[PDB]
RNA sequence: UAUGUGAUGGAACCUCUCCGGAUAAUUCUAUCUCUUCUG
């Protein structure tokens, strides 16, 4: 995935913005993950 | 009743300090009671 950038605000009349602090976990990449046909955890994200 | 590519809040002990204490022989004698009718 991407998990980066984001404009997140936690809230719809305020600033103050969402952001995490922790460490993100990786595994190798396979396979062709696109906008066309994306992964079931890009899907689930919905980051296209 | 959220709005979405990002939430270590399991991410924090109502904790700390303070003699239910102090004083006291289970002992012992003076009355009580008010209206009587000329005396
Ligand atoms: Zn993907």
């Amino acid at each position: 995935g991407e998990f980066n950038g984001s404009n997140a605000k936690v809230f719809r009349e305020g600033k103050a913005r969402r952001l995490r602090r922790r460490q993100t976990l990786t595994w190798p990449t396979k396979c062709a993950c696109h906008e066309k046909e994306p992964c079931p955890f890009c899907l689930l994200l919905g980051r296209y």
